[PDB]
DNA sequence: ATTATGACGCT
DNA sequence: AGCGTCAT
């Protein structure tokens, strides 16, 4: 009853760029705009691997992970942009720099948590309170929410998409109590107004379009964001949760897309998030652990407490390359040449990071994969990172892995290496 | 022969 | 520490 928390204390948004790497390339090259197009890495093996796909191309069935040669079978007119190659490897700098553009704009509105290269969470609780003060009881016009969907509406007693959106929005606004500064639904609505403003600023100042979710926590905001893409935002209210979750496959919720989610389904014999409500917190903890059980018990009721962390910069800076099939590294000279290539890219990124961000990495992590292993990483070792010098870092990495070599011969490497990874970590202010 | 990342949890 | 899970 009155002591039952409802997880309505915060306003949280998740902003996610639409087909991000494609937009970066389309901004640069106007010939790619409004076309079926994809971004690919490498080119020799099956036309290259697709890592991003425009919405026009998705209509033909083109997807991430598809080889370009295969994508061309579905979409013969597909246009392609290639990821830059430097020092023999894919180099993602252009996309990292575009990400900084967007993150810096978002940061003007609120503190953000960088969740990935193209998405950020925002805690809008304080901004909403402020805006509610300015509004002074004044209602919120539909004109302020030109790209907002209200999940679950319209409902109750037009056949076009935009018409439906407006009907739902009208029902929502019609029902609002703008006289109460503490009404969670009103807070979410004001949150959505601010997010329209943020999204407009991003598009004005970068050219990039995005989608967003607005709810009371990170998990619902993320879920919401995906409900209407591209170039739209979605508000998921606390009240919308029972219906939304009643047919929502468990795997759709962030963190349940893998083995844990599969075990929830298997052990409990259920399919949808809403079905979780019928178990006690102790029952869930018994199957999935203390932490997971409490989390599931709250989450299936729309409640989640993970904070939006004040962190705009990545915590690690890493460089990685696979060496598949016949290209696996089988000589010491090969291994050393590639560690150097990786170290040179890392040095470049670290030096820029130190100048931009007033910090220095203190640990170097070296990881490899050996041919045969089904695991993505076979071995990981750390050593001190005391100088931003590529030759030193590569020599140091060779030293820490050189004992993985089975070959009785000094010059040969066995089993061959199918992955190298260097990662700078443990930053300190400088 | 997906690849290149990056955060966080366990013991 | 080193490994695993999950995610973009
Ligand atoms: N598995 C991956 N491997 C390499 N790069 C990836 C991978 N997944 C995502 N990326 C890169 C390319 C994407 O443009 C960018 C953001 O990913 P993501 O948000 O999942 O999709 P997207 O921005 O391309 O499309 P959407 O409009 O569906 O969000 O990160
Ligand atoms: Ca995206
Ligand atoms: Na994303």
């Amino acid at each position: 009853g009155p002591h039952m928390a409802t997880g309505q204390d915060r306003v949280v948004a998740l902003v996610d760029m639409d087909c991000f790497f494609v937009q970066v390339e389309q901004r640069q090259n106007p010939h790619l705009r409004n076309k079926p197009c994809a971004v690919v890495q490498y080119k020799s093996w099956k036309g290259g691997g697709i890592i991003a796909v425009s919405y026009e191309a998705r209509a033909f069935g083109v997807t991430r992970s598809m080889w370009a040669d295969d994508a061309k079978k579905l979409c013969p007119d597909l246009l392609l942009a290639q990821v830059r190659e430097s020092r023999g490897k894919a180099n993602l700098t252009k996309y990292r720099e575009a990400s900084v553009e967007v993150m810096e704009i978002m940061s003007r509105f609120a503190v953000i948590e960088r969740a990935s290269i193209d998405e950020a969470y925002v805690d809008l609780t304080s901004a909403v309170q402020e805006r509610l003060q300015k509004l002074q009881g004044q209602p919120i016009s539909a004109d302020l929410l030109p790209s907002t969907y209200i999940e679950g509406l319209p409902q109750g007693p037009t056949v076009q998409k935009e018409g439906m959106r407006k009907q739902g929005l009208f029902q929502w606004l019609d029902s609002l109590q703008i006289d109460n500064l503490t009404s969670p639904d009103l807070q979410l609505t004001v949150g959505a107004v601010i997010v329209e403003e943020m999204r407009a600023a991003i598009e004005r100042e970068t050219g990039f379009q995005c989608s967003a979710g607005i709810s009371h926590n990170k998990v619902l905001a993320k879920l919401a964001c995906g409900l209407n893409k591209p170039n739209r935002q979605t508000l998921v209210s606390h009240g919308s949760v029972p219906q939304l979750f009643s047919q929502m496959p468990i795997r759709k919720i962030r963190s349940l897309g893998g083995k844990l989610g599969a075990s929830v389904i298997e052990i409990l014999g259920i399919e949808y998030m809403g079905e979780l409500t019928q178990f006690t917190e102790s029952q869930l903890q018994s199957h999935f652990g203390e932490k997971n059980g409490s989390w599931l018990y709250a989450m299936c009721r729309g409640i989640e407490h993970d904070p939006v962390k004040p962190r705009q910069l990545p915590k690690t800076i890493g460089c990685s390359k696979n060496f598949p099939g016949k290209t696996a590294l089988a000589t010491r000279e090969q291994v050393q040449w590639w560690l150097l290539q990786l170290a040179q890219e890392l040095e470049e990124r670290l030096t820029k990071d130190r100048n931009d961000n007033d910090r220095v990495a203190t640990q170097l992590v070296v990881s490899i994969r050996v041919q045969g292993d089904k695991r993505l990483s076979s071995l990981r070792r750390c050593c001190a990172l005391t100088r931003y010098d590529a030759h030193k870092m590569s020599h140091d990495a060779f030293t820490v892995i050189k004992n993985c070599n089975t070959s009785g011969i000094q010059t040969e490497w066995s089993p061959p290496l199918t992955m190298l990874f260097l990662c700078a970590t443990k930053f300190s202010a400088s």
